[PDB]
């Protein structure tokens, strides 16, 4: 039902000083889009701890891609939800190359050979993630909420026109030069469990329209990811704080964490 949070110290919030005043910290649906500097992270483990949240983290590796797995949970596991529950599942073709890595307390991981319901039953929140990819800083329970998308590190300063959007009106993921608020990344969405089975439900039943039609969106999950967040406005939106490729993008003044990365 949520009980009261303690007796905590931390600085007053300033009403006449804004936290981040290069960057938008809010869409105009209201929703927070998270920066470092906009969260108390002391007051939201406090929320989230309180609830017993549990977050599933979900990454499918298969054939090469599971060569990503040691490191994509060793870094998990310094960084990704400490303090809270976390259920991992490896979604693989190779249940028997799966590295044996040492978890944290309260944590767990299941191998899936490769029933919607068992999320349900297990966690709280889905985490929807690429393997290929390594933590490199906090990642915590600021990103928790409904239904959220993380801004493309490549599109985050472009305007629509540019995103690479289905711009063909025969694809179930189309989107005009006139529509979209963002241009979201496919490697890491989430939110609570239904609002994640929601998602991947309409974006399996557009592609396979679009199969029937004999259309191909041009970029695949990630392009009908973008129209169904466009239809359905994520409650939260992520910073390339998130998902970053300092390889290919350096490390610019607006990013003052550099969260979750491509690996080199
Ligand atoms: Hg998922
Ligand atoms: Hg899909
Ligand atoms: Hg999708």
């Amino acid at each position: 039902f949520m009980v009261s949070l303690p007796r905590m110290v931390y600085p007053q919030p300033k009403v006449l000083t804004p936290c981040r005043k290069d960057v938008l910290v809010v869409t105009p649906w209201l929703a927070p889009i998270v920066w470092e500097g906009t969260f108390n992270i002391d007051i939201l483990n406090e929320q989230f701890r309180l609830q017993n949240t549990t977050i599933g983290l979900t990454v499918f590796a298969i054939k090469k891609y599971v060569a990503f797995l040691k490191l994509f949970l060793e870094t998990a596991e310094k960084h990704f939800m400490v303090g809270h529950r976390v259920h991992y599942y490896v979604f693989t073709d190779q249940p028997a190359a799966v590295p044996r890595v040492t978890l944290g307390t309260g944590r767990q991981l299941s191998v899936l050979e490769v029933c919607e319901r068992r999320f349900l039953s297990e966690v709280d929140y889905l985490v929807c993630v690429d393997v290929d990819r390594e933590f490199r800083d906090h990642v915590g329970v600021e990103i928790l909420t409904p239904l959220f998308g993380t801004l493309h590190p490549s599109f985050y300063g472009s305007s629509r026109e540019a995103f690479t959007y289905e711009r063909r009106p025969q694809s179930q993921a189309y989107i005009p030069k006139d529509e979209g608020d963002f241009y979201y990344m496919g490697a890491f969405f989430g939110g609570s469990v239904q609002e994640v089975q929601r998602l991947t439900r309409a974006c399996h039943q557009a592609m396979m329209v679009d199969q029937a039609n004999g259309i191909e969106a041009v970029w695949h999950d990630e392009s009908h990811l973008n129209k169904y967040l466009l239809r359905h406005k994520p409650t939260k939106v992520l910073s390339p704080e998130y998902l970053w490729d300092q390889q290919l993008l350096g490390w610019p003044a607006v990013l003052r964490k550099l969260r979750f990365t491509a690996v080199p």
